[PDB]
């Protein structure tokens, strides 16, 4: 499946002063309805093997975040997550979205899906998420050693990685598949970040913003702790964690969700981008999660 094949099934809509491109399954339809909400340095076209599994089940939306797949760039390039949470917020409320919605999410689309649902709990169906940003790093052993990277990435050389050698996408990306990408493949995640310069900066700000105790912004530890807090105790909302195996994040995530309520867990093979080695077992493992939902259970515990 090429790009342009993947982005001629895709719709635009115009959000504050730009526009966002996004895959919309069934516009206009009042049902089931799934947001897929990708990360860093992917788009839509990372769910693509994944929603015809839950396209059966559910209108499928899966936005590409500002400044990344078809979305349109901000002149100004600030990609920090308050700027990305914007106009994401814009896109939900422009779609027709039903009362109650289905999150399913991956790394920083984890971050701005958490913090929405935590912004607009009464519309939370459920949220799917994997190799997600789920609590503020506050140790270096708990976590994936990338503590020298970060720091790399915050210096100079960071622009120079990822401005002029796309560092995230030539080799952060094919390095967490375990496949080999086809080469149409690697082209439509080179597309939207084919100009070198200011074009790849969201694919450099998202690490910037990673939130780490005593070294992370401020306001994105705010709004993690405060999407943890109500994740570790929402009770009334069914969660879904994929867990990747032997993954990134995946087993920090694992210890950080135990004490969790209403979450249930399934593990796939993958490293990071989990969606190119296992698209059908993730899908399965999201419809099954929808046919479980309707069914509204009381649980005990
Ligand atoms: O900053 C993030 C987002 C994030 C995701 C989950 C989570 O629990 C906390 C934060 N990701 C990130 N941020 C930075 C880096 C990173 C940067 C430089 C480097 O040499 C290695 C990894 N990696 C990553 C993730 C990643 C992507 C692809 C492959 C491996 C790992």
């Amino acid at each position: 499946a090429t790009g342009d094949e993947w982005w001629a099934k895709c719709k635009q809509v115009d959000v504050l002063d730009s526009e966002m491109s996004y895959y919309d399954s069934d516009p206009g339809k009042h049902k089931n309805t799934v947001i897929f909400l990708h990360g860093n340095p992917t788009s839509s076209y990372l769910w693509r093997n994944v929603i015809p599994h839950v396209e059966p089940l559910a209108r499928c939306l899966a936005p590409d975040l500002i400044g990344m797949g078809k979305s349109g760039k901000l002149p100004n390039h600030s990609y920090r997550f308050v700027d990305h949470y914007r106009y994401l917020s814009a896109w939900f409320d422009s779609v027709n979205l039903p009362e109650k919605v289905t999150i399913v999410c991956h790394d920083w689309g984890s971050g701005l899906g958490f913090h929405w649902c935590n912004e607009h709990r009464d519309r939370v169906k459920g949220i799917v998420h994997m190799e997600s940003v789920v609590d503020v790093i506050e140790s270096w052993d708990e976590w994936p050693d990338i503590e020298e990277d970060i720091a790399l990435i915050k210096s100079e050389a960071g622009e120079e990685m990822v401005l002029k050698k796309n560092f995230f996408i030539e080799r952060l990306l094919p390095s967490s598949i375990m496949r080999k990408l086809s080469e149409e493949e690697m082209d439509a995640y080179r597309e939207p970040f084919v100009e070198p310069g200011e074009s790849r900066r969201p694919t450099l700000t998202w690490p910037r913003e990673i939130p780490i105790k005593g070294d992370g912004p401020e306001d994105v530890i705010e709004i993690v702790k405060s999407y943890n807090k109500w994740l570790s105790t929402s009770k009334d909302i069914p969660k879904l964690f994929i867990n990747a195996d032997p993954g990134f994040f995946s087993n920090a995530i694992k210890k950080v969700t135990k004490n969790w309520p209403n979450q249930k867990t399934v593990t796939v093979k993958g490293l990071h981008f989990l969606q190119e080695d296992s698209p059908e077992e993730i899908g399965e493992a999201i419809a099954d999660f929808l046919n479980e939902l309707t069914k509204h259970h009381h649980h005990h515990h």
